[PDB]
């Protein structure tokens, strides 16, 4: 059985297992954390000798103390396997090593643990002696990995090595100190020297074995893949049946999908067709197309990018908390999910995606407020352009079908008057003259009188009123009616509001862009009504939108920031604060009212303020009208030290008599009368409620069915009419869809009142901040795993057996199916359209559902082991790693790009291959924006730093999404703008570590990574005083080497040729040279060899890499990836400190001193290339760059070669050439046959937009296109492809160049010299 084994190890040592289990066990719950910290401080976990025993002990403890149930325990095992907590612990260590140790005064011997109080270190719990005054920045800032126990004026921090017994007494000193309330307690970690410096073995990634020869196409134990004629069509269909027939189908799919290329000809055997599933063709015809992969998690639709083990563990965790909340009202997990993803519920989300409009009309203000800028039927511009509705309906494309302040008050009077008697043009005239001549809003009669004198065009109708305005009706009615319009729709303030077809669009940045989007969306909405005959010939088009429009607009109910929405769990509120909610004044909703009428309202208000008590009167008024509402009042006062229980006690006595207040003073007087004893138990539950609900003191809030609006600054903002619309809108979206769906399932017996109903509606709203597949028959295409009756998690997978994406999905889903309380149901849907081979690779996923232990009890390493490997097939090893990870090969003796078992058996003697990779870096990536006119600042330079070193890394901001990235490991970092033009123009207020926001408390520039998902940021940069400047326009040798050359090689041969290339440079120059390599495409054999090349030849080297952005279009073929790396990331791949770089292609040899290329002036161009040889006389026919596409495009410009080129990096960055290359590539890449060789084709396609300096032809020689006479004056040779010959590259080198062997001999003896340095 010939096998292949691949493993991955992290760039940091494995933290002690004990501390890892503490962190994994208490994911984010602090009570579990310190409750377990007590247990290990007893010395309770000291008797467990091995990792297995230690793990075993935690299971009994968590179960016994009530921390976890079976479902949460199973989730703990999987998260523990994933080693999710390891980077979180390493964050503590990096912080401790880089900021604590260099800032700590005093000798450290005996000070294993020590509290830090007021910049003083105490090595003893008794606090007798202080060793030092700690230097550096403030350590008391609360950062992401911190935990706090208790509230205290003083802040105490304990840096402990938990492993030893010396920890226990220190802990108890501050645990009790926090329990009393003297100070707040928090624990930080210290690197424990008891543990070894062994690296960490990781999992949650995939390995692929790609077939590199796919040209072929016209039982167990196979030698090679046999290719067949165009009978591919049945592969998916027959493959799907095989599984159904097996009767252990889950295992069959995994076994088939992992080694699929090998089983191709093995399919179609033993009466294979068996189309019993002929009824399920209707399944594919009604909902999803054939061959498509779709996954659902309790209705939630997931794409491939969202399917990572780390991200999926967090989804289950969030989902269980949500469902447990539901099943406290007697609902099964099955009933609960069914209600959440019900059709009537999903319809409401789509319904509220469709915007609601507001009545912008003059009708209320008697038509004397808004000035109609244009008129389509009476303007004499559009008049004759067909006045028909069918002109609008019969349309396609993007064409147009046709048919506050004092000065403002005065100028409104002026314009209004001037319009009324004289007309629009005369009013227009005043405005235009005022703009140029006076240039201010202030009323000018010197300018006004001139307008009456010139534009006095027959003022008909009502007579003129002359020069001065103070009209009792004109000034009063018109101006105050205008104010009533602005107020009604909240169209003023700091940010005014524009209304397009009754849709509010705030006057900010690119509102026209938003307007255009709705303009097209409204047009398509009209067309569909017209085709169905909904519309008629005599109709006003704007009134179709005004059908459901509301007259008044409340910014609280309908915020312009559509994200702004907050809902609380109602069930939680009445069990957490039962002491409070059983003593609040409650007006029960009438029992003799209907379920549809039912709703639950709670008003939180400061009754010691006029606004707070005004708001309650309106709520009481609203309750008289609506018999179905159940009201609560509570009382939240701003003033502290005065008991809130007294005013609540005043009202609960009058509770029976509530809403019998003929006038407002009756409520005012009820608050003042009565003598009461403060229930201090009530006061305690009251302040706990506000803390849980994140509410401040003296702030007014309104809660209907869990949804909260507030804080209410003025009670005039929320009136009786505002409660009615709030109930109307809320009712529609959340209450009505819950009621229908609930009744359809037959759960409408569980609703016993308004409070009972609110629990359900409030929970379903929290779920989003579909069950369309239940229509499908399941008998012949589906299979289930896990108990549906007990399961809380329901997975629905729709996998196509012939897909490569399916390979990953099955492997991950099998491990998640092993969890207790999870149900999985699978659908197989293949395609009949198979033009090429469906799966061209073997796949294995490294993941375990529970930790694995050694024979010695240690934690087992996790690996991808392939056991069904064909001996004669050429394979490529690839890593399918989570997006935040950067991975390279570290240990391998064979060529991972060219694997063959028969050659390894004939050279090494073994049919078993082992390779190890390294998770070298984890990404810090973000999306930047300018402030306040938010756009991507391109060309901006950034620096990442740490307290130890102020220059960890550097990158530049991209145009697309303001993208940037850094390569880093767990720890505390900071982002500063690079010294120069960047800091001159900008200042960055924040790095968006909390979200898009701004969330309060995020005015920070600190970044920390404590997860395998890296760190996602949304930084903000605001321009410095009065700047419209750009980093482009006016207001390396010492660091690296004389010459900087970069290259890339794929195979052992290309790496061997790369060794020759570097040597030829060295022999041919008495200068300093530095070599740069694209790190991830090189072999470990080459990687381990270079220091020996560097010692012999006297050069410097540096490994560089960049991770292919998620937005940027991928390359499925690795050779295409390599080409992209040479052209797409030139500006970001190399550090800012380097002035220029030169690319030389691996199969090249150089006879010249390479400095000359540096000194060559590039005539203000960012990069320079050499053209194709014309010298060969008889080669012409195969010169394709003088034909059709290339000759039409390159009218006079040359066809350049990407074998050798210069990049003036400083100018490249300055010109921002990279951004243009990237977006043109992405745009061109939609067509698959777009770039044959992108590396050559992209600079050639961009040479008119981006200048290309052309090089002397002395710089390149190739036998194929240059004459033999030419080689005497040749500087460098590429070894250009045949193309009509058969001689290989090894042959050309020895025949074409005689000194090639001399270079090869030097490397050969050195390799042997190195080989004898191991026994
Ligand atoms: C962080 O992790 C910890 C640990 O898991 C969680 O903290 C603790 O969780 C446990 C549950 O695992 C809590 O105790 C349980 O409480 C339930 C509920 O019953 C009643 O008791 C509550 C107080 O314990 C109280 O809030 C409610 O009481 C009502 O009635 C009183 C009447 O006087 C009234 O005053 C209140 O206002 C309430 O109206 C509540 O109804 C209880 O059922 C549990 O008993 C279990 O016992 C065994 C297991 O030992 C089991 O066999 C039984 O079936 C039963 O289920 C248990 O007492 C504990 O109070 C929590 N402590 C803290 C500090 O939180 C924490 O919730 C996690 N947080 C997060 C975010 O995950
Ligand atoms: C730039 C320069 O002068 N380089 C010289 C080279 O020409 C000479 O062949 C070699 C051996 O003497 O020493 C060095
Ligand atoms: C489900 O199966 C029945 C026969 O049992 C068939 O009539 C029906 O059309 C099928 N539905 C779909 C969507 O294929
Ligand atoms: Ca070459």
């Amino acid at each position: 059985s010939p096998s292949i084994n691949v493993a991955l190890k992290a760039a940091f040592p494995s933290p002690p297992y004990l501390v890892e289990l503490l962190e994994t066990a208490a994911s984010d719950n602090t009570t579990i954390y310190y409750s377990l910290l007590d247990r290990i401080a007893k010395g309770h976990f000291a008797e467990a000798t091995t990792d297995k025993a230690l793990y075993e002990k935690f299971l009994e403890v968590l179960r016994d103390d009530g921390h976890m149930d079976p479902e949460a325990l199973s989730a703990f095992k999987l998260a523990l396997s994933l080693r999710t907590a390891t980077p979180r612990v390493e964050a503590h260590y990096q912080y401790y090593t880089a900021t604590v140790e260099p800032s700590l005064s005093g000798t450290q011997e005996g000070c294993d643990q020590w509290f830090l109080i007021d910049g003083e270190q105490y090595c003893s719990p008794t606090l007798d002696t202080s060793h030092g005054k700690v230097k550096g920045e403030d350590q008391l800032r609360t950062l992401p990995f911190d935990r706090k126990f208790g509230v205290g004026s003083r802040d105490v921090i304990l840096y402990a090595d938990i492993t030893s017994k010396s920890f226990a007494p220190f802990h108890e000193v501050a645990m009790d100190l926090a329990k009393k309330g003297k100070a707040s307690y928090r624990v930080r970690y210290r690197r424990s020297p008891s543990h070894s410096r062994e690296s960490l073995s990781v999992n949650g990634y995939g390995v692929e074995l790609v077939l590199k020869r796919t040209d072929y196409i016209v039982e167990e134990i196979a030698d090679i893949k046999p290719l067949e004629k165009s009978e591919l069509a049945a592969l998916g269909m027959k493959a799907a049946s095989f599984v159904m027939q097996s009767e252990k189908p889950f295992e069959a799919l995994l076994k088939l999908t992992q080694d699929f290329p090998k089983y191709s000809n093995s399919l179609g055997s033993q009466n294979v067709s068996a189309e019993f599933e002929a009824e399920h063709r209707g399944n594919r015809e009604v909902f999803l197309p054939e061959g498509s992969n779709v996954l659902w998690l309790n209705g939630l639709h997931l794409i491939d990018r969202q399917i990572q083990p780390f991200g999926l563990v967090d989804l289950l965790t969030r989902e269980r908390k949500l469902i447990k909340s539901v099943l406290d009202l007697g609902l099964t997990g099955q009933q609960a999910v069914d209600l959440l993803g019900h059709a009537e519920v999903a319809h409401a989300k789509s319904g509220d995606d469709e915007p609601r409009r507001f009545d912008w009309r003059d009708d209320i203000e008697e038509g004397q407020v808004i000035i109609w800028l244009n008129n389509l039927e009476k303007d004499k511009r559009y008049k004759s352009f067909s006045p028909s509705i069918w002109v609008l309906i019969h349309h396609f494309g993007h064409g147009l079908p046709q048919i506050p302040t004092g000065q403002a008050i005065d100028q409104a009077k002026v314009v209004y008057y001037l319009l009324e008697n004289y007309g629009l043009a005369a009013a227009t005239a005043y405005l235009e003259k005022s703009y140029e001549e006076q240039s201010t809003g202030q009323p000018n009669e010197r300018i006004f009188n001139e307008v009456i004198k010139d534009k006095s065009l027959r003022p008909d109708g009502v007579e003129l009123s002359f020069k001065d305005i103070f009209i009792s009706e004109k000034h009063e009615k018109q101006i105050h009616l205008s104010k009533h319009w602005v107020e009604r729709l909240r169209a003023g303030g700091d940010v005014p509001t524009v209304f397009f077809d009754g849709f509010p669009i705030p006057r900010e940045d690119n509102w026209l862009r938003v307007m255009n989007h709705r303009l097209m969306q409204d047009l398509q909405a009209l067309q569909q009504a017209g085709y169905f005959g909904m519309l008629n010939e005599s109709m006003w088009l704007p009134g179709f939108f005004l059908e459901k429009a509301l007259s008044r607009r409340n910014t609280l109910i309908f915020p312009e920031d559509k994200n702004e929405l907050t809902v609380l769990n109602v069930n939680k509120i009445y069990i957490e604060n039962h002491d409070l909610m059983s003593k609040v004044p409650v007006i029960e909703a009438s029992k003799e009212s209907t379920r549809d009428d039912w709703a639950a309202l709670t008003v939180v208000a400061d009754l010691d303020d006029i606004e707070g008590q005004e708001l309650v009167y309106y709520a009481l008024r609203f309750r008289k009208s609506n018999d179905g509402v159940r009201l609560d009042i509570v009382h939240n006062p701003k003033d502290t030290s005065r008991s809130p229980s007294v005013l609540a006690q005043r009202l609960k006595s009058r509770e029976d008599k509530l809403l019998d207040f003929t006038r407002f003073l009756d409520l005012e007087t009820a608050l003042e009368t009565g003598e009461f004893e403060p229930d201090v138990a009530y006061d305690a539950s009251l302040a706990n409620f506000l803390a849980s609900s994140n509410m401040k003191a003296g702030d007014n809030f309104v809660i209907l069915n869990g949804r909260v609006l507030g804080p209410i600054t003025s009670a005039d903002d929320f009136k009786k009419e505002d409660f009615e619309v709030f109930l109307q809108a809320e009712r529609r979206t959340r209450i009505l869809p819950v009621y229908k769906a609930l009744e359809d399932l037959g759960l409408d017996d569980k609703v016993s009142g308004p409070l009972s109903a609110a629990k359900l509606t409030s929970v379903t709203a929290l779920s989003t901040i579909t069950t369309l597949f239940k229509q499908w028959n399941s008998t012949y295409t589906s299979f289930e795993v896990g108990d549906a009756s007990t399961a809380t998690i329901f997975f629905v997978a729709v996998i196509n057996p012939a897909s490569e994406i399916g390979q990953r999905w099955v492997a991950v889903l099998k491990v998640l199916s092993e969890l207790e309380g999870v149900h999985l149901r699978v659908f197989l849907n293949p395609t009949v359209m198979i033009e090429e081979l469906p799966v061209k690779r073997f796949y294995r996923y490294v993941l375990s559902s529970s930790p694995s232990f050694d024979e010695s009890g240690k934690v087992k390493a996790l690996s991808a082991r392939f056991t069904g490997v064909p001996r004669e097939t050429l394979l490529v090893v690839g890593m399918d790693v989570p997006p935040a990870w950067l991975v390279t090969s570290k240990v391998a003796v064979d060529d991972l790009d060219n694997l063959r078992i028969k050659d390894i058996k004939a050279k090494r003697g073994t049919e078993h291959v082992e390779a190890i990779y390294e998770l070298e870096h984890i990404l810090i990536e973000g999306h930047s924006r300018e402030i306040p006119g938010a756009h991507a600042p391109r060309g901006v330079q950034l620096v990442l730093e740490t307290e130890n070193n102020p220059h960890f890394a550097d990158t530049i901001i991209m145009a697309n999404l303001g993208y940037f990235q850094f390569k880093a490991n767990p720890g505390v970092y900071n982002i500063r703008l690079k010294e120069g033009r960047s800091s001159e123009i900008f200042t960055l207020e924040s790095v968006g570590a909390k979200g898009w926001g701004p969330i309060p408390g995020d005015d920070n520039t600190e970044v920390v990574l404590m997860d395998f998902q890296g760190t996602t940021l949304y930084p903000r940069l605001r321009r410095k005083p009065g700047m419209e400047e750009e980093d482009v326009l006016e207001p390396s040798k010492t660091e690296h080497a004389e010459i900087n050359i970069f290259s890339v090689a794929s195979g052992h041969l290309y790496e061997r040729m790369l060794n020759i290339m570097m040597a030829s440079v060295m022999h041919h120059t008495n200068h300093t040279v530095k070599f740069w390599f694209i790190e991830q495409f090189l072999s470990p054999s080459f990687k381990d060899f270079i220091p020996h090349m560097a010692a012999e030849y006297g050069f410097k080297y540096e490994m560089v890499t960049y991770k292919w952005p998620h937005w940027l279009r991928q390359q499925k073929e690795k050779q295409r990836e390599i080409w992209g790396y040479k052209i797409l990331f030139l500006d970001v791949l190399f550090p800012l400190s380097l002035d220029k770089v030169i690319f030389v292609d691996a199969d090249q040899i150089v006879r010249t001193d390479m400095y000359d290329l540096v000194e060559h002036p590039l005539d203000g161009a960012p990069y320079g290339f050499a053209p194709m040889c014309d010298s060969r006389v008889e080669m012409e026919g195969y010169r394709f760059w003088k034909t059709g596409y290339w000759a039409n495009y390159l009218k006079g410009k040359p066809y350049h070669i990407s074998a050798l080129y210069v990049v003036d990096l400083q100018r490249f960055r300055e010109l921002a050439a990279g951004d243009r290359l990237r977006q043109q590539y992405h745009a061109l890449s939609a067509d698959p046959n777009s770039l044959a060789n992108l590396d050559q084709d992209l600079p050639n396609h961009m040479q008119f937009t981006i200048p290309i300096a052309t090089l002397p032809q002395e710089w390149l020689w190739c036998e194929t296109w240059c004459s033999d006479e030419t080689l005497k004056d040749a500087r460098t040779i590429d070894l250009c492809n045949n193309p009509m010959t058969k001689e290989p590259k090894l042959d050309r080198a020895r025949r074409q160049v005689p000194e090639w062997t001399k270079y090869d001999e030097e490397i050969a003896e050195l390799a042997r010299r190195v080989r004898e340095e191991k026994p």
